[PDB]
């Protein structure tokens, strides 16, 4: 019926299950007594790569074709150069094949430098869309390498799935998964796992309100992706759902809450001062919806609630103000 | 052996704290394996209640230690730290529903004061001397009938600093040693006299500042050699010389000190945050840095299964920058 079954979370677990942190589930009373709820964190900001992208990236190295003739990928290849490309270059080098991030010339230094200290080779393309497709696509085909987008490919979705299995064993008495939207490919393969094994438990999605295509998708019930360019302290979830995430969503997502950059900001330092954990500003964004007002009209029998903490990439110097 | 505490005093703290304090994950780091060589195992204090495992000694001193009066309950507590003992203090005496009273200086800076009640403390104030500091303290205690908790000599504290041991002994079956920071020696001492009775094959390795290495000296001369001066360390957490309580039990059941540059805990500290994204103090960092430091290196390779205590998370996130 979607883009990913069940199946496909379980072939991606089997897959990459060998070369990923089961991350534990953490505590916090303090969090506890603000929200109301019994919350557990699962800890992807301590999942290889410093976020949950290693797992969709790797099913995704280790199951894709380049081509009907040729059943193993030679490089891999990406347009977005942050937590997905640092994680699509470390399953590359696991697999022993060269990583190729496609990147406008226009580019922050910080970037080039940053793209190149994690091990992947950089493609210099014009920032107009027509020439990233162009080199993107021509990087493909001359290495035999396999595209790997960081939210629509469906053995990334079902990669990301694989957070909602450790978690349903970790919280045999989870009532809901609190997960932050951008593209979708984490909050849809966790739908997908939680509603194939547990459709009783819940599926929230969090976003900023100042990149609130998801919510306004569920909103109008068709895909209404941002119409430009998104400004937030979540930079890790700029990007829109897309067509393979959003029929998932549409069905399988239970509610979407939006959080302002201050309630953002506000979260990701409480779970910075409270839990003394280093999660990336877009990490917080499910702490927010937690904490937000309209998270409260949640049925008080949802009690048990467990939030992705989704990453740890933070540049700690120039994070504090922000 | 005999010592001012016993492990049997280590298994009562046990039973007096352990429904009020979190069992500490142990953690670890594919990164810190290989920049080592050893499998590391990271205890981590810094999710404990108050941010710090002080509140085990804390906790325990407060059901344990008796005020001089009629009632045998403590009916305040009383502190002159401002740092991890004494909001660890805070709270143990918020769990037993009894204020905590802290003594400050007229003159104490007014973002200070904001953050002693931010952590609930009732601020009496003293004249800014050692004099009036000590004096307003024994007054405020004995008219409150409440009770004062040494940060590392009292032997309430070092019994349940002790705690953090017989957890990781069950967390860490194979344990080969523990890597524990040092200043007063409170936890240090707790540790050891539980490591010693529990598995005495297991070593106990103690990391200190090299700008306040009493421990080392000490340990070298085989006697207690207190810093001549307050020392100058970014880990501001071990400034204290070790006692003469804890003194006897570190000579005869610590394995080895290793000491630390301040460039080795800084780094240490980063790296920490960067590859474990957990926010020690820099403390905390001092443990770390004894295991990549060059003098560790020299272990024995038996030496293989490594639990480093990260003893605090108690840090100021706006003076994270340039530590
Ligand atoms: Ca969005
Ligand atoms: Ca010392
Ligand atoms: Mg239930
Ligand atoms: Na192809
Ligand atoms: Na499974
Ligand atoms: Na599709």
């Amino acid at each position: 019926q979607y883009d990913i079954s069940f199946a496909d979370v379980e072939k991606a677990h089997i897959n990459i299950r060998d070369s990923i942190h089961l991350t534990p589930v953490l505590t916090s009373s303090i969090l506890n007594q603000l929200t109301g709820r019994n919350l557990f964190f699962k800890c992807e900001l301590f999942q290889k790569t410093g976020s949950f992208k290693i797992r969709g990236a790797l099913n995704a190295v280790r199951s894709l074709v380049p081509d009907a003739l040729e059943r193993k990928p030679k490089a891999v290849v990406t347009h977005s150069s942050g937590n997905h490309g640092q994680a699509l270059t470390y399953a590359a080098k696991l697999e022993g094949i060269p990583a190729y991030i496609v990147v406008p010339q226009t580019a922050p230094d910080c970037k080039k430098l940053a793209i190149q200290a994690y091990g992947a080779s950089i493609v210099y393309c014009e920032p107009s869309d027509e020439s990233r497709e162009n080199v993107a696509k021509r990087v493909t085909e001359e290495t035999e390498g396999i595209m790997v987008h960081p939210n629509q490919e469906p053995a990334v979705i079902a990669g990301q799935g694989t957070i909602a299995l450790e978690v349903l064993n970790q919280v045999p008495l989870v009532d809901a998964l609190v997960v932050p939207v951008g593209g979708g490919g984490m909050l849809a393969g966790i739908a997908i796992t939680v509603k194939a094994l547990k459709p009783s438990v819940k599926v929230y999605a969090a976003e900023p309100s100042n990149a609130d295509d998801c919510y306004q998708s569920k909103l109008k019930g068709k895909l209404m992706p941002n119409l430009y360019p998104p400004e937030t302290i979540a930079d890790g979830v700029k990007s829109s759902i897309g067509l393979n995430t959003w029929p998932i969503i549409r069905d399988l997502v239970d509610d979407i809450f939006t959080v302002t950059e201050d309630e953002i900001k506000c979260a990701t330092q409480l779970v910075w001062e409270r839990m003394k954990l280093l999660i990336e500003p877009t990490a917080g964004v499910g702490v927010a919806a937690v904490l937000s007002q309209h998270f409260q009209t949640v049925s008080p029998e949802v009690k048990n609630i467990c939030i992705v903490l989704s990453g740890g990439n933070v540049d700690l110097t120039s994070s504090i103000t922000w």
